[PDB]
DNA sequence: AGGAGGGCGAGGGCGATGCCACCTACGGCAAGCTGACCCTGAAGTTCATCTGC
């Protein structure tokens, strides 16, 4: 009854149009967004924060759910299109290169295989 | 010598023993800090040791 009650009301929220994930998604709080055109070319880094007195990480976008990385070789995981700032621009604030470079290298391979599929 | 040393019954009868108004007035009764120090996690990887080849 602990987790059955959760699925029971998730089946009600998903059928009553309450704005929730639909098979493989998650309302992940994404801070800064990346704007492009039809062939790349970065445009603007818009931010959808400005909410509470403690600036959270943007708005909860209905993006695919995280696959749960966590590990020494956490770069080999990599999510779909949303991830980390070291997974997209290969820039690390307190992690350094190589460790964050492999993250972007695997994110590029994931994006390429998604485009091929 | 023999005496008799008071018989008697009244000793408070009357009423007030507090009249007032106060018994507090002031303003403080916290000021300063703590209220947590460390760990131990999910999840994948990684090294030297357990064992067979």
């Amino acid at each position: 009854m602990i987790l059955h009650a959760l699925t029971q009301y998730y089946q009600r929220k998903a059928e009553s149009d309450g704005g929730i994930a639909q098979e493989g998604f998650e309302n992940k709080e994404i801070p800064f967004i990346i704007v492009i055109d039809k062939q790349g070319n970065f445009i603007q880094l818009e931010d959808t924060r400005e909410l509470k007195v403690k600036k959270k990480v943007g708005r909860t976008f209905l993006v695919p759910k995280g696959l749960g990385r966590s590990g020494s070789k956490s770069y080999e995981v990599s999510n779909l299109l949303w991830d980390h700032y070291g997974y997209v621009l290969a820039y690390a604030g307190e992690k350094g290169q190589e460790q964050a470079d492999k993250q972007h290298a695997s994110f590029t391979a994931k994006v390429n295989e998604l485009k091929q599929a």
